[PDB]
Parts: C-alpha cells; structure tokens; sequence
C-alpha cells in the first residue's frame, strides 16, 4: 500500500558530498533495507566496477552489494542484447565495459561487427577509432554508453565518452544512440534489473540537468534532494520538473 | 595577355590529363603552385610523388597546410610556445619556422594528422587550451579515403578537442581563405589573374570563392556534376580547359 515500493538510487552528482551527505544517504539506505524496499544505485560511472562501487559504499556504512549496482556501460550490454544477441561487437572501453559484455556472452568482431558501442578508454588510440569508424562505413549501429564531453580530474577537464562519439559520428556522418543519463534508456535498463513497475518506483538524486532528467524522461517519478529556493524556481521555468524538491534525504517520508 | 597567369592547384584528387596540363602551363610559362591539405608530409615528399608520376613539380612548388599553419602561428606570435599533434610534415615545418615546443603550459595548440595519437596525446592538447592556449587546426577534413575504407581524418579530432574544451578551432586549411591568401603570396600574381583548380566544392572551390579568387572544378574527385554558388568553370576533364 505504499506508493513508491522501488528505489533507484543515483550515485553521481554531489549525492555524497562531505560527512553529512553520506551520513544521511547512510541513513536512508538502511532503512529502505529494514524496510525491505528493493532498491538499485544507478551510475554513469565507467571506471569502477560494480564491486568496487560496492565495496566504497559499504566502507561508508551504505548498505550495498555488487549486484545492486548498475552502470551505463551494463544498462549498454542489455539494451544491446535484447535487440540481438548474436550482434558482433566491436566495442571502445575499458574494463568496466568488457565485463558487461563479457556477461552477455557476445561475440566480438573489428571492422565488420555489428554494433559499434563507445564507451570512455583512457588508452584510445587513432587506430580503435579508425576500427569504429570503418565498421560503423560498414553499417554497424552506432551506440554510446554515455555523453559527457570532458571528465573533471586531478590534471584538470579530461576528454569524456561523448567527445569520443563525437569524432566518430563527424568522421562517418552516422548519429549515436545513448544509454547514459540523461537519456532514459540507462533507466528502463535499470527498472528491468530492479523489477519493480515504472508507476511504483521513484529515481532519487540531486542533480537535474544529468541525473534526474533521465528518470522524468524514463516515465518514472522523481526525488530531487539537496535543493533550495534558487533552484526550485530555476526548474520551475523548464519544461519538465521533478516530481519532489526537498532540502535532504532525511526529509522524505516512505510514501 | 591571358585572364589566368597564375594558378593554384589542387593535389586531393586533381593531379592524382594531370601530366599534360602541367607541362602545358610550363610550355606557357606560366607560374603554378600545388595547394594541398595534407598536414603529414613535407614539400619534397609531395613534389617526388608528383616527378614520379611524370608531373613536373619542385618542392618549392608545393604549399601544405602544415607550411601554411607554420606561417599563420608566426603571424601570431613568433615566440609562441607550440603544443601539437601530428606526424613529421607539421613537425617540420614548426620546427624551421623556429618554434619550440611545450605541452600543458602551451601558447598555442596546433591540430594535425597523428595516425598514431593517443588518449594522452588528446588530454593534454584539451589541458593547454583549457588553460587558454589558442586552437589551431591544419585542415577540418572529417574522413580520410584509404585503401581500408573512410579513416578520421584531422578535422573529426579537431571537432573532439573542440567539444571537450568547449573553444571553437581556427582552421587553416583549405576551405578557409588562410591558406588561400598565404598561396596567393608564394604564387605571386594578383588575385584577378588567378584561378584555383580542383575536384572537392567543399574544400578548394570554396576555398577560392571565399578568397576572392575564380575557380575551376574538374569533375576527376570528390564533386559530381550532380551549392549556393558554382564554381567559373566546370568540365569532365583538364584536357578541356583553354588556357583563358
């Protein structure tokens, strides 16, 4: 007789931002366990494996196991293998990405896979792109696990995934389908993982313009935490809002 | 008395009737200079791919878009402190023009060919201008005709820099009118008597419209006869043109 009776949990932003922040999500995580409300973590994240995210997370007193973590690069793989799962992949990326495909059990191929998928690889070179180039020539779908065009680092504004498909679509003239947030493919991905219905989950994060796009676009509600009056009456001038504005996760009540 | 006493030709896919119309221009005498985009070779290199296929050619009668992005940066700033990507055409030509080089403390960033580029490579190129190098690119070509198919070309690398960083780049090449006015310089004929000669609209026919400069597409590359502005003239071949 709740509303809500599924949660998906973002991790990016500034979600867990200093003591505070991490006491709360601490906090509310434990009780959606006591209250066995399933839940999923949701990231863009493509340098972290789920069991590395999980481990981070239990360090902090976040209740969460691997498998309640659910990246863009896996949300990729299944999206992928539902269409077809005897497509030839050629894919860019790192290890994060290699394991989701690894899990689907998927062939791979170079200049005439079938699928082209982009994901970040701090190791690029002109070669793996000239490969994703001529296989896309060749008539592989282009995909792209996420978007961001520059990546903050300890050096500074590294080159993100979406300058990376950028190139790729510029040089072939072909556009990218994108799984990653804020596009809402990454959450239909998740909500099949979490199994709950659209109508009865809830996408909780704190920031708009990446993050809870994608679950208002997904059809899911969604919790916006960490607001104040600025931007409450900043969205309120867009065309889509989230469902709840609310200054922290300790302010929600379990609808 | 001829209109044209001057020409600037294309080498991507113009000249490789090529051998003929260049020894008719020196039965003519008349002065040519070869405009390439090509940022990864050197004019020797270029001018002996042209001798070898019976084109008469000297090095001097070639002008790259590394020769021509040498020059550019120089009008900028002669000291400027270079941060490139590319192979030994673009390296050569900074070098000679007395550059020296620098990496995320760069003044300038200039973009080239590197068919062996690496993330690394990139980030720093990124870093520089983020720190407020200015962007430079030789050429904005976006794919490159191999034997294996359609490869990036430099233009595609440009477009990533230039979305990770969020600056726009300042091309050179061709069909910017910077390479344009440099040739026009080497060449030494006025604008009115010269005319530029190629295969692809997109790069040499507007790269001579925007410099003020008639033009002559031969139907041999990337343009069929199936624009907003024709070029002068268009025909099938060289062997039509009737030295105006």
């Amino acid at each position: 007789m709740r509303k809500y009776n599924g949660y998906l949990i973002d991790l990016d932003g500034t979600m867990y931002r200093g003591t505070e922040r991490i006491d709360a999500a601490s906090g509310f995580i434990k009780e959606l366990n006591r209250l066995h409300i399933p839940y999923l973590f949701v990231t863009n994240n493509s340098t972290r494996t789920p069991e590395q995210v999980a481990d981070k997370l239990v360090s902090l007193d976040i209740p969460a196991t691997p498998e309640q973590i659910f990246t863009s690069s896996m949300a990729t793989a299944n999206y992928v293998y539902d269409l077809d799962q005897n497509a030839m992949i050629y894919f860019i990326g790192e290890e994060g990405l290699y394991k989701a495909l690894k899990e689907k059990g998927f062939s791979f191929a170079d200049e005439n896979a079938d699928v082209v998928i982009v994901g970040l690889d701090r190791e690029v070179t002109y070669e793996k792109l000239a490969v994703a180039c001529l296989a896309v020539r060749n008539g592989a779908k282009l995909i792209s696990t996420n978007g961001d065009l520059a990546l903050p680092t300890e050096r500074g504004f590294m080159p993100g995934n979406g300058a990376f498909t950028a190139l790729i679509s510029h040089s072939t003239q072909v556009k990218a389908t994108f799984v990653g947030k804020p596009e809402p493919i990454i959450m239909e991905q998740a909500l099949k993982v979490l199994g709950t219905n659209k109508n009865e989950t809830i996408m909780v994060g704190d920031n708009y313009d990446t993050d809870i796009l994608a679950g208002i676009r997904a059809g899911l509600d969604t919790l916006l935490v960490h607001t104040g009056v600025t931007t409450v009456e900043k969205l309120k001038e867009y065309k889509q809002q989230p469902t709840y504005s609310m200054k922290s996760l300790d302010d929600w009540k379990f609808l």
